[PDB]
């Protein structure tokens, strides 16, 4: 057991390790600093969980937490270099801290709206897709899929936060409360990202809500009839049936490899049903230079059994405690 200090930060008293040296705010279920471990050499990232235990939903949310990150073992994903509480018994537990590698920024700050080459479009698109094969491989949506929860170092190299839990990059049936959401979701934001670093500008920069189904529908067109086929309200397809053309991406993102155009056509499709999977984008020929069917693993299943659970608070907690006392840094 390490011997621990004790600072202000953030409003509150964080207590760690004293390996962990420097700690700095980067921003806000959690705060997280910038930390630098002495015994590693590694910049890392401590996130102090708020109020972990306080409900039954807290303590079932900082489960979930910790499970998927204690899960998560791919190098497009944000895995778990150290959980550590101060207390030395589950009668004082009631902090919980995740540390992770310190990426140090993350996608908006890659791109200070202005365009990329082609070329880095595809390497940070082609890690995006690697780690979502990986996520999706799980069982497991991201959902909300972000350049803010997309972490990146200078090497350029990338990985998803956020995962399992601004609406520019929101799928447009996760708007509308569809529910029974399809893995392609993901892919949904995918292709507003590529959109993005590809030309400099927010594919749909929507204003509320209504406004942003109103750009969608401007560019992909209004649904078809295939897709009208799956909604049972009457209302709904009545709505629909009275208001345009499906644009070509060819001459909306002029000046783009056409491969990326291609790519995108096939990610930006209104039915989460016809767009393509991760896998699937990742054997696109768009990505050549940088594929390799024997290199973009899959996770182990993730029994996710927990979450049809109704339990006690501190039923919870004790879980919580097990997987705090169990961890096994990785290599
Ligand atoms: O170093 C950074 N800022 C320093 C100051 N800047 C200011 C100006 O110039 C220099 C850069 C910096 C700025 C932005 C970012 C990171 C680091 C980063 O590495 C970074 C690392 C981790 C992180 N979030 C985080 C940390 C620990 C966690 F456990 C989680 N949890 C999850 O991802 C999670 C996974 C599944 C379900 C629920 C949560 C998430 C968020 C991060 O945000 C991007
Ligand atoms: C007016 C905007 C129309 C949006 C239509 C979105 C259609 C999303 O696509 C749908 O997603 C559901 C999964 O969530 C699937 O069950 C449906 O089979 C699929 O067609
Ligand atoms: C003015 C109303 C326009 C809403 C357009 C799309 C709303 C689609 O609505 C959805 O249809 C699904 C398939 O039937 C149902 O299973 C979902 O419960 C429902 O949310």
């Amino acid at each position: 057991r390490p011997t621990f200090y004790r600072q202000e930060l953030n409003k509150t008293i964080w207590e760690v390790p004293e390996r962990y040296q420097n700690l700095s705010p980067v921003g806000s279920y959690g705060s997280v600093c910038a930390a630098f471990d002495t015994k590693t050499g590694l910049r890392v990232a401590v996130k102090k969980l708020s109020r972990p235990f306080q409900s039954i939903i807290h303590a079932k949310r900082t489960y979930r937490e910790l499970r998927l990150l204690k899960h998560m073992k791919h190098e497009n994903v944000i895995g778990l270099l150290d959980v550590f509480t101060p207390a030395r018994s589950l009668e004082e537990f009631n902090d919980v801290y995740l540390v992770t590698h310190l990426m140090g920024a993350d996608l908006n700050n890659i791109v200070k709206c202005q365009k990329l080459t082609d070329d880095h479009v595809q390497f940070l698109i082609y890690q995006i897709l690697r780690g979502l094969k990986y996520i999706h491989s799980a069982d497991i949506i991201h959902r909300d899929l972000k350049p803010s929860n997309l972490a990146v170092n200078e090497d350029c190299e990338l990985k998803i936060l956020d995962f399992g839990l601004t609406r520019w990059y929101r799928a447009p049936e996760i708007m509308l409360n569809w529910m029974h959401y399809n893995q392609t979701v993901d892919i949904w934001s995918v292709g507003c990202i590529m959109a993005e670093l590809l030309t400099g500008r927010t594919l749909f920069p929507g204003t509320d809500h209504i406004d942003q189904l109103k750009l969608i529908l401007r560019l992909v067109g209004t649904p078809g009839a295939e897709l009208l086929k799956k909604i049972s309200s009457e209302s709904a397809r009545n709505y629909i049936q009275s208001l345009m053309p499906k644009m070509n991406f060819a001459n909306v993102f002029i000046g783009a490899n056409p491969l990326a155009v291609d790519l995108l056509e096939k990610m930006l499709v209104l039915d989460s049903d016809k767009r393509i999977t991760a896998a699937q984008a990742l054997a696109h020929a768009y990505f050549a230079q940088y594929h390799d069917p024997d290199d973009e693993p899959v996770a182990d299943p993730y029994d996710q059994s927990f979450e049809s659970r109704d339990l006690l608070i501190d039923e919870w907690k004790s879980l919580t405690y097990d997987e705090v006392i169990s961890f096994v840094p990785p290599p």
